[PDB]
């Protein structure tokens, strides 16, 4: 199974903005991480369309998180960079050939669709029990307090 | 994410060989489903290196599943088709850049790496949970008893003619 690979880096740039007292410039977080600028602003635009991030105008600009990090799950995230569209697409090839379902047997998905369904439903309610505000925790407790606000404080210098 | 094409097909060929109570060539199998013999027998090669079918040569030959529907899980399909490694591969970008977490604190592998871990396994669980057994079951329900066993006569019926008329 294939995932954006835009995952690990929307992730961590959605972390390091908890931390963040100002607006952060796309380039800074790209500096941070040491990953192409253009490719990290595209990651941006897609957490921005999904609501997550907003752009604030200006020199004095750059990304804020939209919300709090108690309020944006893992599955936002991954859903804004990856898409909402599930993995197993069923393209009803039980409706092909000789002994095809019957027509008035199509109003239920196929039990294999729902099979695949399930597990999908399984990997997305992972991802939502978790919030960014739990992987910040994490963070404090195993680089220590001052890791992410030394990020943080990284992140806004220079604009003041 | 995105799952193999192949994964939908080669499901349904597990269904229904459950039926078969002869080898049924990929042909034959392709035919019931409509779709390439090649593409099709793609799918079943994959299964074949997976240890769930075999391909019985000879005339009447054909594929035959390997151990009871009971003991072949959605998991073992999946992985057999669309292969076995992670979605989400961790590259380590924690310790990228002029702030970057040196290894003393890597002994454990990052928070993000392990909650995406958590979501894989979770896939995994459910998949592994479910057998071709348990597909069979809710067929049998919702299709009638007959449905199965009628497909398994379809495949099975006239094998071995090679011959046919001009
Ligand atoms: S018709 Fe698509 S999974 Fe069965
Ligand atoms: S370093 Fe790879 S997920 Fe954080
Ligand atoms: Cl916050």
């Amino acid at each position: 199974m294939k995932l954006s690979g835009g995952v690990e880096w929307a992730l961590h740039c959605c972390v390091v903005l908890t931390a963040a007292s100002r607006p952060v410039p796309a380039a800074r977080l790209a500096e941070l991480h040491d990953v192409s600028p253009s490719y990290l602003a595209k990651q941006m635009q897609a957490l921005s369309r999904a609501g997550l991030v907003r752009s604030v105008q200006g020199k004095t600009g750059g990304y804020v998180l939209t919300r709090p990090a108690v309020e944006i799950t893992l599955l936002d995230v991954v859903q804004a960079v990856d898409g909402p569209d599930p993995a197993f697409v069923c393209t009803e090839i039980r409706q092909r050939g000789p002994l095809a379902t019957p027509p008035e047997k199509c109003t239920k998905a196929c039990p294999i669709a729902r099979a695949m369904g399930a597990a999908e439903a399984a990997w997305r309610a992972s991802l939502a029990a978790t919030t960014i505000a739990d992987l910040v925790a994490t963070v404090d407790d195993e680089s220590g307090p001052d890791a992410l606000p030394g990020v943080g404080a990284w992140l806004i210098e220079g604009l003041g």
